[PDB]
RNA sequence: GGAACCGUGAGACAGGUGCUGCAUGGCUGUCGUCAGCUCGUGUUGUGAAAUGUUGGGUUAAGUCCCGCAACGAGCGCAACCCU
């Protein structure tokens, strides 16, 4: 299980771009950073983790959102260790509402690939061929992790409430739990299960994102394994 | 007996570029062949609607990025035909 006393990674962050709604989580600004209370972050871990093991052993799906280039690689690897979804690139309008039509783009993507591998690849003009290439690109860039979705999640996990504020909204009107590790620059009232921690910093996000993923595989139907996200922490 | 065309007598009936295209269909001219014109969804407004195509640098051009409540899509241009 997770470990306490993490005053060497997360802690305070951001200078003066905070939100008065995060006062009950700020220890005390010193020369710059406001500093977050590690004494309040721990209690949040328990409550947030508790609700996690509940949906984890309940065979519930989670969608880890991560558009920020600070945890772009961590959000994926963490979602790979387990059988969960994720959003790295950018978060279309009507993916869940107008699922049908949206999937039509997925089928076409699979239809073009089967035509790009070897079957009728260089039969028609090159101009038309270069037209099918761009389509594939645009489709592979947007429909990268949504291609595995064949049916409408139980909860979403964001890295930053503000950056992925759009994902938070659509997660509120639908009545779906929201888990995230944001800091000062945000509104906690928008997150039923918020984790007061550094939003940025790769070594900061990888820690929880790795522990949370480890707590998911355990108590479900798998054994614990070493985190491979630590290798990307060398970005420093 | 009787079909047909035709002529006279008799009966039932025809026609109109005569008016109105501010009653209209169709066709055509004109800004134009100039050119953009619109849709789905999200967001803003009580609403008619707005945003989407705002901002910074740039380009012949929404030409294209960066930031970005917007993200995408269908006619127009272009291409397809002919000298």
């Amino acid at each position: 299980m997770r470990d306490m006393l993490k005053a060497g990674v997360h802690f305070g962050h951001q200078t003066r771009y905070w939100n008065p709604k995060m006062k009950p989580f700020i220890f005390g600004a010193r020369n710059k950073v406001h500093i977050i209370n590690l004494e309040k972050t721990v209690p949040m871990f328990n409550e947030a983790l508790a609700e996690l093991n509940k949906i984890a052993s309940r065979k519930g799906k989670i969608l880890f959102v991560g558009t920020k280039r600070a945890a772009s690689e961590a959000v994926k690897d963490a979602a790979l260790s387990c059988d969960q979804f994720f959003v790295n690139h950018r978060w279309l309008g009507g993916m869940l509402t107008n699922w049908k039509t949206v999937r039509q783009s997925i089928k076409r993507l699979k239809d073009l690939e089967t035509q790009s591998q070897d079957g009728t690849f260089d039969k028609l003009t090159k101009k038309e061929a270069l037209m099918r290439t761009r389509e594939l690109e645009k489709l592979e860039n947007s429909l990268g992790g949504i291609k595995d979705m064949g049916g409408l999640p139980d909860a979403l996990f964001v890295i930053d409430a503000d950056h992925e504020h759009i994902a938070i909204k659509e997660a509120n009107n639908l009545g779906i739990p929201v888990f995230a590790i944001v800091d000062t620059n945000s509104d906690p009232d928008g997150v039923d299960f918020v984790i007061p921690g550094n939003d940025d910093a790769i070594r900061a996000v990888t820690l929880y994102l790795g522990a949370v993923a480890a707590t998911v595989r355990e108590g479900r139907s798998q054994d614990l394994a070493s985190q491979a996200e630590e290798s990307f922490v060398e970005a420093e």
